[PDB]
């Protein structure tokens, strides 16, 4: 029986359950009866995503649906969809390209998740929440209630939930520090370049088993760049609510995981509508897409060193900008050091 502590426990269950995977796989409209979950590969979700390149350049250089057909179908014969004995939708736009970019990441974390349950030892006698704990090679501690980390982790979440994302409230049940394995070794170029920021980072549940195994990482070369706002890179927010809409919660299922990460941002290359690069300009770090509202620069405090945007939203005095609120994207993995994790509770108002 596992000493490790009950909310350690609880994150364990939650984030190796292969019953969510499965439920994740359905959303998607995957058919399940011909790729399952241990038929998932990273070569045939690679192999997908060459095609979503071949039909983004299709939809670019205006095919019309007929000449397009071809196309959409080589993806659904790569990852089989259900759709019984009627025709799949046409993927002949830009918005259906990003909109299977995104399942295809997720997939990407799910089978990382799926490979560590199968690829082991098999052992009766030792507890399978130790077990599937050491698979991670991440150290998770529980953050107490009373410490100073805590309440300005509390003080970010409750003050940075964004107007317009007012369909739910958000309750802080658990703070876990992590520390991936190698990580820090990883992340030593950048331990003291300017502009090193505590952003959030939320995910759907399905991907904590991958991010803490494997870390947050770049859609693959395979990947159609334009099927990502600013290209491909590591995407965070500074509004605790912009990251949570990632966890794609609900009232069937309200409880959700995000990341509080350092980011080594340096010189931030400021944009305020969509940039599908493949590389940073000279000398720029990171990204950053203008926002209306910012939280209140006058309100940043310090965590460890790591600047803390934790003020209430306020206007940037950014005009014509595609963004309400900012977003930063690194486009090096190495740039990121994982802090924190939390476990939330999604009250919905609706
Ligand atoms: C603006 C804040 C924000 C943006 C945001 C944007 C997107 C995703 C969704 N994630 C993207 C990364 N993704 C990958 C998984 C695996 C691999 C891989 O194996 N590469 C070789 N690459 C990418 C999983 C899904 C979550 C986000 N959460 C936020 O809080």
């Amino acid at each position: 029986k596992s000493k490790l502590p009950k909310p350690v426990q609880d994150l364990i269950k939650m984030i190796f359950d292969v019953e969510s995977m499965k439920k994740a796989m359905v959303e998607y409209e995957i058919d399940l009866q011909k790729m399952p979950l241990g038929k998932l590969s990273k070569r045939q979700i690679q192999a997908a995503y060459s095609i979503l390149s071949e039909v983004q350049q299709a939809v670019s250089q205006g095919s019309s649906d007929s000449q397009i057909l071809d196309l959409s179908n080589r993806f659904y014969t790569l990852i089989p969809h259900d759709f019984g004995m009627k025709k799949p939708p046409l993927l002949n736009n830009a918005d259906s390209v990003q909109a299977k970019a995104e399942m295809l990441d997720n997939l990407l974390d799910i089978e990382v998740a799926y490979s560590l349950l199968r690829g082991g030892s098999d052992d009766s006698s030792k507890d399978p929440i130790d077990v599937n704990y050491e698979k991670l090679k991440t150290d998770i501690k529980v953050v107490d209630r009373d410490s100073e980390e805590a309440e300005i982790i509390r003080k970010y979440v409750k003050n940075t939930h964004a107007t317009t994302h007012n369909a739910y409230d958000l309750e802080v049940i658990d703070i876990f520090k992590i520390e991936r394995e190698g990580e820090c070794q990883r992340y030593k170029p950048f331990k003291q370049l300017h502009n090193r920021r505590l952003l959030w980072h939320g995910s759907r549940t399905t991907n904590f088993a991958g991010i803490l195994s494997q870390g947050l990482r770049i859609a693959p070369p395979e990947a159609p760049v334009t099927g990502y706002m600013f290209g491909k890179g590591i995407y965070f927010a500074d509004m605790v609510s912009k990251s949570a809409n990632y966890c794609h919660t609900s009232q069937g299922d309200p409880i959700g995981l995000i990341l509080l990460g350092e980011v080594a941002l340096g010189n931030m290359y400021e944009l305020k509508h969509a940039s599908h690069i493949s590389k940073l300009p000279k000398g720029k770090h990171s990204v950053k897409g203008l926002g209306k509202t910012t939280p209140d620069p006058s309100a940043n405090i310090s965590l460890d060193g790591v600047d803390v945007p934790l003020g209430t939203g306020i206007s940037s005095g950014v005009n014509d900008t595609s963004l309400l609120y900012n977003e930063y994207i690194v486009y090096d993995i190495a740039q990121v050091n994982l802090k924190y994790l939390l476990k939330l509770k999604f009250n919905f108002k609706t």
